[PDB]
């Protein structure tokens, strides 16, 4: 039970309008024979060209919606379109291009491939909501054999190269004509009923259809991502670390701490409601408030109605209205105006986070979280959160070279006095780029309109 036996059933149906006379009786050795790819009994690292949905989900970032159309099967041109936006037109002789032999459409299919994924994933996992030409075009594009290594590297070839007759990564891949090894799935074999576009449209109304084979690779991978990420969720499952994961989540867990207890100490709330994570522990453990915890796990598909998270059914909910609502990455429609609020924005552009359904998107650092779409609207109530670096502890160096520090922000005790000491000088830089780093993998902090750094100086006397 770790791949895809080539025994397996394929249902054939979605095929029949491009391949009339398909039998309904079909296995994936049988398909893939038909592809063209001879797979000669081998035990080596490819056992099948098809993957299960859970190797898919593993797998998300190597991802790539791919979509071929008719355009008038051998002596016809066809449209290649791309989940990146991309539209090819081989001829057998948003982004259109003009009809090209597949001797160079497949130079540019391996430059394309290479650059959307080498800082993603060790693979490409073609999305198929399958009919029949993308299948029998795979062989003008697509080698496959043994598993191997990049002729420049240690990591697993991805492309190769008749030129040289070479084999490369995503990395090392440049002048490469061929796909090498991919894997794929075909989204139509997981039971639906009715064509691509009226699934697609009943979860999501971002991705339209301009009729071209790039809007089809859109919605397929668009769909796929629903039905393994927004209607069921795995939080069990790892992904490996492909960036700044780490610094990120250290940086997090930094800010959280440094806002919470500033805020607690300027405006000396009672109580603190902390919504959302489950298992979450108190960020600032010495504060003097009456810590109370609300489970909610992360949404997925829409943001929590903030009615709902505070619904008692036939008794009395919590007074939520009574000292400050803590929600970290717990996302709703609109938060309470006595709110401190940390809320990732969907729309930023970088490796951890992937296009999503419905306008949100699939952030994925050590776990794939799902989130729903960034809305300004949800802060009415709040203001940004500004920067600025707090500390109490003593000014007391400890075992670099200075250039003295001189900020507004640094709100500390010989700030106060009038110069910032080595230490203090040496946190605020290094939280300055904590924050920094969580700014830019897409975190927003909003605050209450009342939250003023000023009531923290007086914490000096
Ligand atoms: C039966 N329970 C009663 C308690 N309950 C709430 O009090 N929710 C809540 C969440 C955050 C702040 C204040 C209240 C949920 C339903
Ligand atoms: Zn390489
Ligand atoms: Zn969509
Ligand atoms: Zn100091």
């Amino acid at each position: 039970p770790t791949h895809l036996s080539v025994d397996t059933k394929f249902k054939t149906e979605g095929l029949c309008v491009d391949i009339p006379g398909i039998p309904k009786d079909m296995t994936y050795r049988r398909l893939i024979s038909m592809m063209g790819f001879k797979m000669n009994y081998q035990v080596n690292g490819y056992p099948n060209m098809f993957i299960t949905r859970e190797e898919a989900i593993r797998h998300v970032r190597a991802w790539i919606g791919f979509d071929v159309e008719g355009c008038h099967g051998t002596n016809l041109p066809l449209q290649l379109g791309f989940s990146t936006g991309v539209n090819l037109v081989a001829v057998p002789t948003p982004l259109m291009y003009k009809g090209l032999p597949w001797n160079v459409v497949r130079i540019k299919i391996v430059q394309m491939l290479s650059d959307t994924l080498k800082n993603l994933s060790d693979r490409v996992v073609f999305v198929l909501w399958a009919h029949g030409f993308e299948l029998t075009s795979m062989k003008y594009f697509v080698k496959i054999g043994p598993e191997r290594t990049c002729c420049l590297c240690d990591r697993r070839a991805t492309c190769f190269s008749t030129a040289s007759d070479t084999y490369a990564c995503w990395h090392h891949s440049i002048g490469f004509d061929y796909v090498y090894n991919p894997f794929m799935i075909d989204v139509q074999q997981w039971g639906f009923t009715g064509n691509l576009q009226s699934n697609h449209d009943l979860y999501c109304q971002v991705h339209g259809n301009a009729h071209v084979a790039s809007c089809d690779a859109i919605m397929t991978r668009c769909l796929a991502v629903h039905e393994c990420f927004v209607k069921r969720v795995d939080w069990t499952i790892e992904y490996p670390i492909i960036g700044d994961e780490l610094k990120i989540n250290a940086a997090c867990r930094k800010v959280q701490h440094m806002v919470v207890k500033a805020a607690l100490l300027a405006d000396k709330f009672p109580v603190l409601h902390d919504i959302g994570n489950p298992k979450a522990i108190k960020c600032v453990p010495q504060a003097d408030v009456e810590w109370k915890f609300y489970d909610a796990q992360p949404c997925s598909d829409k943001a929590y109605k903030i009615e709902e998270l505070f619904y008692s059914y036939a008794t009395h909910s919590d007074k939520f209205t009574d000292g400050v609502c803590l929600f970290w990455n717990c996302n709703v429609d609109r938060y309470p105006a006595n709110s401190i609020v940390c809320r990732f924005d969907t729309r930023v552009l970088s490796n951890l986070n992937l296009p999503g359904c419905d306008g949100g998107s699939l952030y994925v650092n050590k776990h794939a979280f799902h989130t729903p779409a960034f809305d300004k609207s949800a802060f009415v109530n709040l203001k940004q959160l500004p920067f600025f670096y707090y500390s109490d502890s003593p000014c007391e160096s400890h075992g670099i070279d200075y250039v003295p520090l001189k900020s507004a922000t640094c709100i500390t005790r010989c700030n106060l006095g009038g110069a910032v000491c080595r230490h203090h000088a040496n946190e605020y830089r290094l939280y300055l780029d904590a924050y920094n780093m969580m700014i830019s993998a897409g975190f927003s902090l909003w605050v209450y309109k009342q939250f003023d750094t000023y009531n923290l100086w007086n914490t000096f006397t």
